[PDB]
């Protein structure tokens, strides 16, 4: 009911030598960079506030606890954005990306697209660190600016914190983002029509990624396909610690889950990405 | 930061004698019904999928729980609804029904609209008890269907039990859900351009019906209104239990909270549903 | 295949005594008030353009061609408004307007909801001549603000001429309100799930009418009701020049139309709304 | 105000090199090919339905007078599709397409994608004539089949022949595309967001292509970019007949009109597609 | 135990002249209109598929080929139907049918039903060339249309290629027609129980034909009828090159074959048709 | 996308300790005892006939060069029925059925239901020889008859020689077979509700067969069960020499094929029957 790392290992190398595999890059992904998730950021949150970081989370969801910080004083936000640069982006951070061998597995591979959730500029930076160079498009100026003829678009689906109008981080971000009208968003569903995504990094707990697959499906069913024919193109979901119920939530929407080794979560994405190759 | 009972009593009177206070019954007014909850819902589910009540918890919220539950065998929702119907519709929760404070309350009180999210007929069928007489509207044909010149209508937001193709309650019914096209979504929005809700035993846990509240919030600020006339119109919201982080994300939204008293859940309820009398 | 008016006349009745019927009015339910159509606005503003009236209007649509004017100068649209009304609500079409026969015909009868296209004070000003009240509704400020327990509602579908943001003329207009989201677009919406509707004046020319009523059988057709069911409630169309492709088109979207006598438009129309008396 | 044929042939190689333009085809563009466009294709319907071909015209739009002929039997737009078939890709068609100079000159050029609003094989039968070859993308079962790593795309917007299911001609077809919820039209504002269109031989006229454009350029609006940045990015539409009022419309949406020698259309355009190579 | 053409002549004149004979038309009735019989079709669906049409006929018989087609891709059956509309009824294969001696013999005779088993417009079109007009009866919804008082109704009972849905070629829709419910099987079951037919171009090797003369039979054998009064009411069987078994299969089912000469297929038809009238 | 032996072993283990896989064997089932198949009959029908058995077998199918020989004399089909009696069930074939291994591993398994389409008593007699009892089951009277409480029952879906009215061989029992009305078309049509079978020996020729696995799948389409579930009971048709075409034609009827070894086709097929033990 799960793959594993040998068996999906062929079906990734046929859509890649096709170039009709695009990687979505989560929070985990930046895990080895000694980065913070989405629990210690509330951790963050809850000093900021005067809170004890156990009470806090018991209040809501990530978005609504992004979305108190927000509104308790004037420029609070703002204040996020610069912290979150100072230790996202540092210069430790970069001296500890080149020698991640996830990073250096990911550049090795010849990618057209690179979709991510992350607010740090360690996707990219892989590929300026082997030589090759990327394209951040987060806002409606990068798209319509100007580009090299072939060259691998990041795109950077939650914002960046160069641009810090982008940043989905509270709910009213998160519920804007709903209407599916911004340009990460019209250029994931354009994507979605052709090509296999794989997730790696990411776990689906955001509810504007779960109504994308659902849309998808809509269209897939009014479209009366056969049983054989609207299975036959599948995404493909690594995990460590994926669940019980949740890999067969996703079995409606075309996406299978890899089973990772979860001893070593570093070492077991990057004979992921080496077994692309 | 929060209205009490005697504090927001003056202000349900004057909403409720102009006909603009409309009532949001939630799934909690019919806990002295002995009905269970989203989260007794969830431990008979278990025991049919064979899990334990607190592992299968777990591995996903109520809306994806219910989903796993759906797919798990063919004709394995319908048997649901019609076990539901056993017990939520019961002869003894009829019984429990005249006899409730707060279902004669509610049915003293001249309404025109009662929005509710449970899947019983118990808030119109409080209303046939007080000699007043109700009309279920939850379906299309509903809506286009005969109905008094002058009767209280019960607008069953999540759908009825009677009608088993309108029952909201797994993932997917609540992502088709959130194109706002049902016509229970329809009335509601119309309804909440002109008149001030009463959320009683409901609480925001829902994101459709956090995003209803998000977009009128949009038609407000887009409009331009003053400080002073973008915050006269109000809504309220009763709840024994409110936390810390959510009655300040709906001050966003003009959603007032009322603390009730939480010793005695049924009359405290009660006594604010006769403050407005 | 059309309806005359001894024959709709009784449908007419059965709909009116049960509280069902809304009248959809539009620019042609002030022609005897001698006021311009939409024909004769752009031969005004084919004056001030420079252009011959002839050769304007071949140059586009109605809406095109306002577009074309808004943006030829600065602050020209704020003019047009300025100046429509100093001829729409001047003092000699309220004199002409006591002694219409039909507005004195629509004040005679108790509505609770009018629907009007016409940028004038000429329906809500019928009903204050008949000793009646109305409440004209046309931003969200308008439908948030105070009116009294029962008083026929006037919805402004495209505007009002003291609320000059409101006034849908230009195409960039008409695109703005394809997304159903305006108030007047909320409020329609929510009224055509449960009521017949009576369209005197008014000919399906704009693409955001017709969008509705398509929308609206899409709900009829997916609800699954058989061929006596989905066929029961109807909307009426009175038009003294209906052709030959349009009555058949709306035979679709459950409108019926009424054939009026071409001799005399302004009797026709006067002895309907005497009919349903 | 207009720009020339000299004029605006260093902005389409600028275009061109950079891999950044993408031609928009319309039905004009088949008109050496001895083709109907959308005037005697009713001058067709209105001989199937027994009216004469200049009174059948006065009674709706284009979009209107083919939903009239789809309903007037069962099966009779089934026929139609199969008729045009017959006429649009007949033998003597294909052989007036080999020596055709616009069809030459357009499969001259490395495209990498292109949209027709056309129901034929005459644009991708032209990549095939020069030794090229395409792939047609129509339906959503398009999108998900399997292509060659590099091959020009021929994004069918309207529908193609084999697949009578995607055709769009009949009103309902249009209104059913006004969501943006088809594949072509995912694609085409995910395209839009990044590259320069050529229009060639299609006319604005139909109000879904129109409504692309506005809510492209309110992205553009809302992301508050200056004079000089927001005025970068320009599409291109050559039109022979371009009118007064239609150009100073698409100003507002970064759309330059480009004068063609109305003379001898055919090789207007033959010597503009010339000029980019 | 055969008949000739000169024995068979007086037989199918008396049958003629008391208006109780129906002709039965094959594939092979538009063999000199050069169009492909059932051989060069799974010669043409092997080159689509990438087999060798000599490898793939081995695979199995003519209905299960067409099936193993329809379902190697999606909308690859709408595809073939689209491509024979190009090549069955293409305007060269019109003009080599007023000039074929057949098609005139066909057509001069005042039949009143004809039935085909071809998907193509020859049979009715002959008709309309010899000034005659027919009315194609394939679907249900064209029986219950309207026809004139007299006109020779052809039977599609393969279906036509303007209605895609009639069209039996797969092993799936040859089983749909087992149940013999269509309205094509319904027409034909009713008009054997008192005429006469006339194979022409046909050869028994559907199955679908074979079991509806069998269970013919079978009413003939529990009607208890003589030797002589069961063997009266004669079927005809024109075939250059029927075997040894298969006339002698057909004796048991009333049907005659008559010998015609295969020296030139094209001659010995028309003068059976001749012989006629 | 074919199932080998080892792969398809527990699959066959989990359904036969259910008690829900039921053996479907062939007239291959019988070749190790040395019995003419259906090409070896065919080829001793043309030497009664006088024809050359290469010359007879293109003269029509195996059922209908049966029915040519049925009708060329009276008596004929009762002799054939003797003379296969005196070499099918002779002492010889019966002393190399104790010694085959395959009859062997077929009795070693505690079946319940046994379909054969084979005109011999080495099924049922490999049971007996294994000390088991069977009960065969061909006409109705059999059905009707006394058995013991459990006993395997050998359903003869063909018939059998000791009463040679149920044998179905010639080309009219075949179609008396269509209407599915007989005792062993009724039994299986309910065996295959809730059971697998094991296709063993047996090719999917005969169009009785492919019938009913047809009207099954219709059933299982319009109980509109989803993907998954749809797809769950599966049935396994293990074959030496299964082509191209033929395994996907029956992927649309849950039939899986099993790939035996060709080169011993005794030792592969016994090799099958004792992994499910
Ligand atoms: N700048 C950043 O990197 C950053 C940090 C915190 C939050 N955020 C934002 O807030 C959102 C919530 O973050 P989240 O982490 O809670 O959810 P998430 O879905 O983005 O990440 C969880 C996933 O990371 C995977 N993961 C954990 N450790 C890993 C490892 N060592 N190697 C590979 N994968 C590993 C988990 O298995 C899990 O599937 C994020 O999606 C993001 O938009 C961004
Ligand atoms: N037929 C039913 O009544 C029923 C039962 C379970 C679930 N559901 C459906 O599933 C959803 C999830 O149910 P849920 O209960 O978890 O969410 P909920 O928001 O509808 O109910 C929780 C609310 O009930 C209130 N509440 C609890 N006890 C109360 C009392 N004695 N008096 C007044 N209020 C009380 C809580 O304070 C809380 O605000 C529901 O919204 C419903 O659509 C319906
Ligand atoms: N302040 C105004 O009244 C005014 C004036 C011009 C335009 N407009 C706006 O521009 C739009 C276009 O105006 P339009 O008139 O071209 O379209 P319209 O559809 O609103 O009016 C046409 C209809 O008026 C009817 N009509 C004409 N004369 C009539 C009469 N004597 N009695 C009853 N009905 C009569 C026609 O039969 C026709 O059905 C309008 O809908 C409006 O929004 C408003
Ligand atoms: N199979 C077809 O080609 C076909 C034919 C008719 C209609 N249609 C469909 O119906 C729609 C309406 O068709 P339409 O023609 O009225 O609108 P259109 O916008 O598609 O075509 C009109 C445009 O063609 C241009 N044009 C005319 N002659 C030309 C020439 N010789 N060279 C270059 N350009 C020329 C006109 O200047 C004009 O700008 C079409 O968009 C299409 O979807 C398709
Ligand atoms: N549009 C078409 O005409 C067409 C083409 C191919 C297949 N099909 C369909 O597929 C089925 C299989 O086609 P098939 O041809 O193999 O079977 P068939 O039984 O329809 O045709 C065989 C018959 O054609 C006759 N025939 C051959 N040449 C002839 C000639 N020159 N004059 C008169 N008769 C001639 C043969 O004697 C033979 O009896 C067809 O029945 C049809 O339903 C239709
Ligand atoms: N008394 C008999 O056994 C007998 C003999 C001849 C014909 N018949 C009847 O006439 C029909 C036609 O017979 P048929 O054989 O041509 O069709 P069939 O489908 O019954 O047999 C073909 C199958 O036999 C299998 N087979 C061949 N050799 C085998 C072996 N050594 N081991 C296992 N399987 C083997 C083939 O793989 C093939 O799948 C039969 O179905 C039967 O009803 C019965």
């Amino acid at each position: 009911t799960t793959l594993t790392l040998s068996e999906a290992a062929p079906l990734l190398k046929k859509e890649f030598r096709e170039g009709r595999l695009i990687p979505f890059l989560g929070a985990g992904f930046s895990k080895p960079l000694k980065l913070p998730d989405g629990s210690q950021l509330i951790a963050s949150l809850a000093k900021t506030l005067g809170f004890e970081p156990e009470l806090f989370d018991m209040h809501g969801r990530f978005e609504q606890l992004a979305e108190f910080f927000a509104i308790s004083a004037p420029n609070r936000l703002q204040r996020l954005v610069y912290e979150m640069s100072l230790s996202f982006d540092s210069a430790e951070a970069e001296a500890l990306r080149e020698k991640s061998p996830m990073h250096r597995a990911l550049a090795a591979l010849d990618w057209r697209t690179i979709y991510t959730t992350a607010y740090d500029k360690h996707v990219e930076g892989a590929l300026r660190d082997a030589g090759k160079q990327a394209a951040v498009l987060a806002s409606f100026a990068d798209f319509q600016g100007p580009r090299a003829r072939d060259v691998c678009e990041v795109i950077k689906f939650a914002g960046t914190l160069d641009q810090p109008d982008t940043i989905v981080l509270t709910e009213s971000s998160y519920f804007q983002r709903m209407a599916l009208d911004a340009p990460p968003d019209q250029r994931l569903r354009a994507d979605l029509l052709a090509n296999s995504f794989l997730f790696i990094g990411y776990s689906f707990s955001d509810t504007n990624i779960r109504y994308i697959w659902y849309r998808m499906n809509q269209l897939r069913e009014q479209s009366q396909l056969g049983v054989k024919h609207s299975q036959a193109r599948r995404c493909f979901f690594a995990t460590h610690g994926a669940g019980l119920v949740q890999p067969d939530i996703l079995q409606q929407w075309n996406i299978d889950v890899i089973q990772l080794d979860p001893t070593d979560k570093s070492a077991s994405v990057a004979r992921l990405l080496e077994s692309i190759a």
